[PDB]
């Protein structure tokens, strides 16, 4: 059994289930999601490896091989087509075309199920999925359930990390007109106990950690790799309850009547389907999505435990976030470009712009220094790495409005994401490629010989798909600085 045939043993049966890992029910055996390259645009579907069985990922390897791949659509695997889709503009615009939001990337969430190897949905801020026109989801005060598999160590505090019910015009029509679940430390609503990240839910308007507006010592903050997050909601009446979802059973953090403020009882829910965002488009929030469900009917603590108990089965464990030739902490490197016509030049910076310059034994001392870097462990990920600048040591490379930078580490959370890369082999097969953990779907990219974190095609000018394989290919050199 898996959880969607738990839930309608339970009599509460799911009316939407995503996920790119594996399949919620015995006998799927579908696509779970679409992908789409950046070398031709093309598209693929990647579907489990046997009925009900985890998703086939070497079929995506062989796809995404020397090229970039996108996540276009996460399907809808109960028959009620509520595929999630790229997400479209609101309340707010996305970063994308048009509005849009940005698709994720198809390998910024490595992992395995159980031994076998899986992606999840990495979202960075900017990042959405939704279906404004979904079947068989709750509207009105309706009861619903819903979980989702998330990583607890992926987050932030910006408006708003979701998955579930929300507004079906992609605006804030008021309370009561959402119902998702929501993880991350965002205190301008609701929060929990700790510095957080706290499972909450997104009734519109504010995100509740309790019955109470704002704070509720009731919720505590949750951060492990794999959080099930589990929330449900009826005739006055919901709850949060969260555990690892690698090991043990859920705790009921709230389970009571709606909040005692105008238009959150009775709920007007819409019925559409939301993933990464808030229901009026809000997209600076950040998360990792692997699995997840939306139930018609308010299920039993019994029915959720034995959700709680299969996902466990599952043996979710973190994936290899790095490939090719890659690095040992302390290890001093020149990084060489190998997009022909620019071959001799190296990555360096000038004061805080990070670039490329062309460097040789008779640069000067300085430059030297400019154009190595003390490779240490990623700042925000062990798995991964950091460029500590030889001249300026205390600074490194870091991204910001996707230009490389070389700022001195503030310690700060923010500044650590912006400055952690993964190793990759090069996409045009000369050295490696370092891709953005904390915004997969970009690369460290020179245009115009300025560094960059850029995309395979966006849109931004330095997102150019023109000599992108190349562009993000370097050959790693022994540092000049020695
Ligand atoms: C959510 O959590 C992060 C991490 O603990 C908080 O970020 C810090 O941000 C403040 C405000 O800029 C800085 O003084 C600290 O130096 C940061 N600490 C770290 C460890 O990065 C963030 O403020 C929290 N958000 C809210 C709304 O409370
Ligand atoms: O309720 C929290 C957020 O506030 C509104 O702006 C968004 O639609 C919603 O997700
Ligand atoms: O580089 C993209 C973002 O721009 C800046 O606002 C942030 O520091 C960074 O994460
Ligand atoms: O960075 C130098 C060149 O500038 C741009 O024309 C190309 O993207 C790049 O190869």
């Amino acid at each position: 059994m898996g959880p969607c045939d738990i839930y309608e043993a339970g009599d509460t049966p799911c009316v939407a289930a995503h996920s790119t890992t594996r399949a919620l029910y015995s006998s799927f055996s579908g696509a779970l999601y679409q992908l789409q390259r950046g070398s031709d645009d093309t598209t693929t579907t990647i579907s489990p490896l046997t009925a009900g069985g985890i998703a086939d990922a070497s079929a995506q390897d062989t796809f995404c091989a020397n090229t970039t791949c996108l996540i276009t659509i996460i399907y809808d695997q109960s028959g009620n087509g509520n595929h999630l889709t790229q997400a479209p503009p609101g309340g707010f615009d996305g970063p994308d075309t048009d509005g849009y939001d940005n698709l994720a990337s198809a390998i910024g969430a490595p992992v395995t199920l159980n031994g076998q190897k899986a992606y999840g949905v990495f979202m960075s801020p900017g990042t959405g999925y939704r279906n404004n026109e979904a079947t068989g989801t709750a509207t009105g005060d309706e009861a619903e359930g819903m979980y989702a598999v998330l990583d607890g160590t992926h987050y932030n505090d910006a408006c708003c990390f979701d998955y579930g019910n929300a507004e079906t015009s992609s605006t804030d029509t008021g309370a009561g007109h959402m119902e998702a679940i929501y993880l991350g430390n965002s205190t301008t609503w609701g929060y929990g106990a700790g510095d957080g990240p706290w499972i909450m839910v997104d009734m519109e308007n504010n995100l509740f950690s309790g019955a109470d507006e704002g704070y509720n010592s009731g919720d505590p903050s949750i951060s492990y790799r794999f959080v099930t997050a589990a929330v449900k909601g009826g005739a006055d009446k919901w709850a949060i309850r969260g555990a690892n979802a690698a090991s043990g059973s859920l705790s009921t953090y709230y389970s009571g009547a709606r909040p005692d403020y105008s238009g959150y009882n009775p709920m007007s829910k819409e019925g559409a389907i939301i993933l990464g965002i808030g229901g009026d488009n809000s997209n600076g929030a950040q998360g990792t999505f692997y699995e997840g469900v939306m139930t018609s009917g308010y299920p039993s603590d019994d029915t959720e435990n034995s959700v709680q108990e299969n996902i466990v089965a599952a043996k979710y464990v973190v994936g290899s976030l790095v490939s090719g030739p890659s690095f040992t902490s302390g290890e001093v490197v020149s990084l060489r470009v190998t997009t022909p016509g620019y071959t001799t030049r190296y990555i360096a910076h000038t004061d805080t712009t990070v670039n490329t310059q062309v460097v040789d034994d008779d640069s000067s001392t300085t430059l030297k220094e400019e154009a190595s870097w003390t490779v240490v462990t990623g700042l925000a990920n062990s798995q991964c790495f950091s460029f500590e600048s030889v001249d300026t040591p205390g600074s490194y490379i870091r991204h910001y409005n996707f230009e490389l930078l070389l700022n001195a580490n503030d310690g700060t959370k923010q500044f650590h994401e912006d400055a952690t890369f993964c190793p990759q082999a090069a996409l045009n097969g000369e050295g490696t490629s370092l891709r953005s953990w904390s915004y997969p779907t970009r690369y460290f990219r020179h245009y115009e010989n300025v560094l960059y974190a850029a995309s395979n095609g966006g849109v931004q000018t330095f997102d150019s798909k023109t000599s992108f394989n190349n562009d993000v290919s370097f050959e790693i050199e022994t540092a000049f600085a020695s």
